[PDB]
């Protein structure tokens, strides 16, 4: 990543072994659960697009999923090039390409020199942007369950069930009554309209 | 986070690996068990609104639960624009809303001027205040046990009933005598008033 | 805590995840056996008030130690104000309380202030000094046998004795030959006054 | 490795355990899937050839594999030999060779010299590059399965057959849809030319 | 431990998670086996008095070690006292006393400028060579078997009992050819006087 | 070891924690395996001889071995000094003899006034040279098989025989196709001379 010195200069800094592991770990264990994206983002803490190429390219399982998001990634990569067309000096800084963002015809030094310009072209957090939406995708596509087969068991806890419904919703990014067995959506219904969660849980608690 | 660094000054660092880990374990290994707020608290010293959004996105589990969160920092977001309207001038530092407190209007460079000005605007702090505020109420909810049920058993050490007694009401947030079983109760009540906790389990060991 | 930076200067840092995790799981490990206490002091090398309340406030089991700690604590504040009363100017430092020195109508930045004053208040090393007097009385209390009752076995081994001797002494807080069983007590009683330790295990071996 | 110490110099810094562990433990887990190559060029950032050799020496399985790295090396070694010739002056930096590029008749003064020089040449990097040549080859020869062996089974769920489908053809370095079994093959058929990857996974869920 | 900062001064520094953690570990598993003692010095470097009883106070186990050790360091600073007697002026450093190097009865800001004085008094090297004079004992005392038993089996490997020899005269602190069993002691006489260990264990494999 | 600090100096810092660990934990995992010896160098990297010793002196096991590299050791110190004899003036550095240079008649202070000296005298480099000729005299001795024991099973993969090849020729420091079985090698000599290994094991394979 790129960071700050102990007196303030913006500098180069390698990858941890801590960094590597950790999101080689989390999606392991998580697969694409909604979660793991904000453990990349903040993972990936300012990173480089090379550095960002890298824990993708550490996960040895779900290519499916990392052809995928290759798609997506060039998609977002020619968009760039139509807003942003490009025509170099000895010595100057070149214009970035959306495969220069995406860290492959880029090199480590050029994304330092676009990172730490003043002003400064932020490649590192354009490529991530396009990198979460590509995963953003994915996660969707393999939510099992769709919101409306999320409904209350006979004997089913409230609480468990609320956990489902929310679980199985930020996955896949009124019905909560409605989808209440018959014992809490009558307590439901009593509460009226604009009753919060809380005390829609408190009551069928 | 927000740290100072070896010179003294006020710069931004990135969340570690170490903290999202210990964060994402803790609530997995205690739920919502008291002595996890402070932990939250500990782990998000100098914390930036981004950097809060993060610990509580990279929780999978508890989705009721977090929905309830957003309810609470809403409420507490609205209430901080009620004392605190806003009507910028170029290059100039905007005023913060409900909203950029809460990390989902404002950006890291955002947070970063308000946190490091010059008088500062403690979005960070102000933030977690909400948020504890938030997991206090959780707490309380998924408190298993009322005070009232917390009886001492016919042969259950004194020192193991008084841990269930203060573990139940630090959850929920004269009864451990009237809850005592018949043979300490005895021994307690012979003690007369002001007696200290010490020296009420130092006579029913 | 408050360390020196490279340049020399006192300064805040924030609690390390390694410290959190390290005191919990000492807890977790070790009750209240007396080990635990200097284990206690070293991971609070540097502490304000804030970090030893958060250290104590991070332990889920125990509430009937910790209520306990908290007697100890308020004794030992209001004995503070006793003897150090106190009557503010505007930007100037207020004197600390016995409930200031506790972290508990304190904030952080009063905390530092009198930890780094000129001449300095080390608000942190007074309250760690209560906590640690707090903590022996439960340790003391804790304590399951009486060292009256560590007696030698028929075939146990001397210094396995001597062990369970000299662990129950440091908890409770000539009798070394008494509770020694006849074979090793005749060995021992042989050697005459002034024997040490070394020497009486050397010959009960 | 050589790393920008805190006021910016460029120094040599020791290889550490945690490095070292990362690599032998990755190669232990996973042999030579391919993975495992962007995994050693991130945990050889800014390695020195001394650095480079480490890494691939500490690995105590695989020998065929690491004596066909060594062949790979040597190759790569005398074509650098043949494009740059090397006809010294006291005190001055000589010219790289092959071997001194791999480390072998190099010291780590030396190293540090050549990647430390204004211009700089760059061995680590060099290094990396043939070691990098060599591992893609064992990758590639490693790889249990061809593609064409890759097909659809009758009950398989595409998502798993895609997986394997593209895990296959990375370590090997249109048939997709021939491969697929019949239900998914005439589903697949439909969509027409063009549909990407998602739209295919999408059908065929 | 008291190091060297950034800019070369000599500073106290907090003894470590990792640092206290190392200890206590080897000692429960290891006990007074000889390398523990290594390992202490090591954990130990640049120790103050108050890091070095922080070490061995947080020992749970092996009490009847630690009180032996007690006595061996009341000998030692008993001799310091006999040949260094002492006489304070406002101000100026008093001079430590044998209580003092055991860090007993003296201050850490006491200790941190005798160490860190011009000429400096090196407490924390003073009492660890107190306290390693203590182990080492301990070391010997609890060294389960004597070099005249340990003898080579039958069918024992030469190298395994050469091990077990050396590891025993460790501990304990011409017998190897005695105890060597015939078929062995028979190659070992041929080779005559002067033999190396190398060839001893070359000419029995 | 003796390391740069943040302003270029060298200087000396405590042996951590983890290089400790890593030592002891490879030597139980892998014994006297020819990969120890380049793990062994790296997590000396920059080590004094004192270091060298305790990593040496930490080890529990192998005591054999640990002997036989003290006679190595004491082989090496006594060429030294046959090489560079010695014949002090006050405030000088004195001359290194053999036995200085192995840490045993040297402090850590006079080793780091020779490693810091200009020009240097690299005694901690000149020492770990002595100790890895050594170890490598150990791993040959503890190779436990000839590579002529070497030979390919009827079925077994080309792949694993070769494997065990050049594993027991890297301890023991053509005949690849004589040991190998009639099928594989038929096939090898096919080939004809001066076919890679690479060649030989795609053509069995």
């Amino acid at each position: 990543p790129i960071v700050q010195n102990l007196q303030g200069q913006m500098v180069h800094q390698c990858i941890s072994p801590g960094t590597l592991n950790a999101w080689v770990k989390v999606v392991e264990e998580k697969a694409f659960s909604p979660e793991v994206i904000p453990m990349f983002s903040a993972l990936s803490c300012g990173a480089t697009p090379q550095d960002l190429n890298t824990m993708l390219n550490t996960v040895g399982g779900h290519q499916a999923a990392m052809q995928m998001l290759k798609e997506t990634i060039n998609e977002e990569a020619a968009e760039w090039d139509r807003l942003h067309p490009v025509h170099i000096a000895p010595g100057q800084m070149r214009e970035p390409r959306g495969s220069d963002i995406a860290g492959t015809t880029s090199t480590l030094q050029e994304q330092i020199g676009w990172m730490t310009h003043n002003p400064p072209i932020p490649v590192g957090e354009i490529y991530k942007r396009w990198i979460i939406l590509g995963l953003n995708k994915i996660v969707r596509m393999y939510s099992p369950t769709s919101i409306l087969d999320i409904r209350q068991g006979p004997k089913e806890p409230f609480r468990d069930y609320v956990d489902r419904f929310y679980k199985t919703l930020r996955a896949e990014q009124t019905l909560l009554v409605q989808n209440a067995n018959p014992d809490c959506k009558t307590i439901l219904k009593a509460l009226g309209p604009g009753a919060t969660l809380e005390e829609m849980m408190t009551a069928c608690q």
